[PDB]
């Protein structure tokens, strides 16, 4: 098996059992897995190959619960740039249903890079229109050639035009065909092992774009397949009266009605959850994937995150999809994060350390999964690295964990997903960047014009 | 004089009084100046050096209109992360107070470089803090070595601990000596000539950091000088209640008891500044730097920006010192106006365009200058160019301009500020920046380190 050692780095955070931030400290790695981490003797470890970090601190890596990847094809649309949100949709709709497979593959692979070279090592999507032959698998295939530990997701909407939704028909499916599509990507892709590179969840775009015996049927499945559920809730204020009217019930009393609660469930946005709403989350163990960049850029609100924690609910980290952000920069989102908390809630709402957690062993929970978030013998050997000696980070060494946070560094230095150098010195390893970037942008020029 | 040519940017934005966005725009510059603005016929045009923009988005250089650029060495400090703006004031203090005409010097260089790699030609700064001999002169010094557009303002402080403030008394000064260090300064050092690189301003810390008669004083200097007045106002809930309480007025209605408004004037964050008070400075062309990375970062709040820009006041774009930001990226606290006014006030509260007017020609604005802030014949060769074709703003050239504010771009790719190529393929070309860095984050060492 192969070995590695990072050696000397400046602060290795490890987010472990005892929040450890060691100066000096080592990961010794071995195939897809930490052996040991730590300072002293284990630094003058043999390993296949040593990397020197001196000069740079060490997170564990960060983990995105929540995007649109085929969104990264279509920032900053004119007529989706200002305006209400059923614009937005109106405006995008139709673009979308461009989309090709290997628009997909590709766009996949860029916003996976985005996010990669910002810090992040495992990424879920919500994939959710099939036009022209589109399919998950497309998805898929990006990301085993970036080599991304992913949590794809079976997006799915059935409620049109023509059954009275803003979608265009031909951007909707047969609730059957969805269903079927969904068991054939389980058995297909879903790996349940430890260290899995892939994830399948099940994930109707919202309950409100699906029928309701759709959202039963497919948490039926999901617990028969031992997988998770993931959705859209009580984004903004329409969402909750919507709820109202047409269910006599809040967005969290509908999730619960429906089977959507418990540890296997995550939720997007969460924007307008109650204070019964939090508390069910809390007791059900159902999560909340955060997405605060989003949340403004679109004018839906400040999410009640640090309530949320106070009661115990588990929440992570989105940069949601690049229409609708527009970037996806993960050490970015978990700066907003803190900030867009404190601006809400006061100055002790969230700080540093608390944002990075929700970036790694929030991601991690809200993903059910024990294997990735932090930094300890038998985890998944997934981390980055950034130099602590640039321009951007000058005054800060002070506190490296807290400049991350605080100030806005560029990309990382070093990646290492599932035991892979996947980043090295600033530069992807796993795809030719400037080409797929290249590709991208002729395949976004092709599907707007 | 040297002349250059930029040309065939993808998008050339002016800002011009047509808000001109020229695709396949060139400009063509002469010393400090621009002299033309156009297409491809431009093209034509000898220049001794050409520079090929393909690819690229060209805007105005950004202009910040409040720092503090010392706390750059001071960014994180454990004991001023959290908790309440006492405690960070109590916990920066002391460390400040072993600040070393060194340190100004590579502070100012440091944060200038930070704001010059994201896209700002022009900075204001606010030292108001003179221990241990340190000067603004100390900051112009490294200012000139790195070549970027300046309005140094002389900060000051006198009400101290044993007067009942909350800085120490080795970090205050006495009020003469205040004024004449001011006046010293201005005649030194303030050129106000078109295309001037250095200008002075008059700034105490706040209306309550100094006496009624300082603040009444400094106004009549300034007046008589012909420079600016520069203070932080209404930045948080404290504030509001102090002027009533103290002198039962609003804090707009105190600036304006001290003579505290007119064109010549602008406040820092403003971020409890009521209707009557955005009426008030809309009225007499009292100006605002918005600084909401900083309001969010000490939870002061979200100011009432999109207000105040539909009532007529000048508002311009700020990120305030390192110590609460933290950090200098004057693109990104762009983004981070737009992305707050949304939130707080919805999704009509701001767009790209409009943020980036404030960036631009409301930073000229408040500072009070007619020849920056936009591309225009005659105006200040001041501009940056943002490289298009990058992964950051992947799917986003269906609107170049747009995409600075709703991406997260890296690095300029070219910059020039009075007519001089200060970056050139995203390389800092003025100083020696690793150099600088080094220094700059060594002197931050032996700084917390002092004894006290
Ligand atoms: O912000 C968003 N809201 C709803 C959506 F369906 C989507 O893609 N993005
Ligand atoms: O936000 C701030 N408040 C008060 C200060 F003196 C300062 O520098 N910054
Ligand atoms: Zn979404
Ligand atoms: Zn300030």
């Amino acid at each position: 098996k192969r070995t590695l050692l990072f050696k000397n780095a400046e602060l290795l955070v490890t987010m472990d059992d005892e929040r450890r931030e060691i100066r000096g400290g080592c990961l010794l790695v071995e195939g897809n897995r930490i052996v040991a981490v730590g300072g002293d003797e284990l630094c003058a470890a043999p390993a296949d190959e040593e990397i020197d970090l001196r000069g740079h601190i060490v997170i564990p890596g960060l983990i995105n619960t929540h995007h649109h990847m085929f969104q990264s094809l279509t920032r900053v649309i004119p007529d989706a740039q200002d305006g209400e949100l059923f614009d937005w949709l109106n405006n995008l709709y139709p673009i979308w249903a461009g989309l090709t497979p290997e628009m997909i593959r590709i766009s996949t692979q860029t916003a996976m890079a985005e996010l990669m070279l910002s810090g992040c090592t495992t990424s879920s999507d919500h994939l959710y229109v099939y036009p022209n032959g589109c399919r998950l698998d497309d998805s898929i295939d990006g990301a085993r050639e970036i080599g991304m530990r992913f949590h794809a997701c079976r997006g799915s909407m059935s409620v049109g035009r023509s059954k009275g939704g803003l979608p265009p028909d031909e951007l909707v499916e047969n609730e059957q065909a969805i269903l079927e599509d969904s068991l054939r990507l389980i058995h297909s892709y879903h790996d349940a092992q430890r260290y899995s590179m892939l994830r399948i969840a099940l994930a109707p775009c919202s309950p409100f774009s699906v029928s309701r015996e759709l959202m039963v049927k497919t948490a039926q499945m999901a617990r028969e397949q031992g997988v998770s559920l993931h959705t859209h809730l009580a984004e903004n204020d329409s969402d909750v009266s919507y709820s109202q009217t047409h269910f006599g019930m809040t967005p969290a009393q509908y999730a619960e009605d429906l089977g959507w609660v418990g540890s296997d469930v995550w939720h997007a946005h969460c924007v307008k959850l109650d204070r019964a709403g939090i508390s069910l989350f809390a007791r059900t163990g159902t999560g909340v994937a955060h997405c605060p960049c989003s949340n403004m850029r679109l004018a839906s609100g400040i999410a009640p995150i640090r309530a949320m924690l106070d009661e115990g609910v588990s929440v992570g980290l989105g940069v949601d999809g690049s229409a609708s952000n527009d970037a996806g920069n993960m050490i970015a989102e978990t700066r907003q994060a803190m900030l867009l908390q404190r601006v809400g809630f006061g100055p002790d709402a969230m700080n540093a350390r608390q944002a990075l957690e929700i970036a790694t062993r929030g991601g991690a929970k809200v993903l059910n999964r024990d294997d990735i978030g932090y930094l300890a013998t038998g985890m998944a050997a997934d981390f980055v690295a950034f130099d602590l000696n640039t321009l951007n980070l000058a005054g800060a060494k002070h506190d490296p964990l807290a400049a991350l946070v605080f100030c806005t560094p560029g990309n990382v230095a070093f990646s290492v997903i599932n035991g892979q150098v996947v980043i090295r010195e600033g530069v992807l390893q796993t795809i030719d960047l400037p080409s797929v970037v290249q590709q991208h942008n002729r395949l976004a020029c092709l599907l707007v014009n």
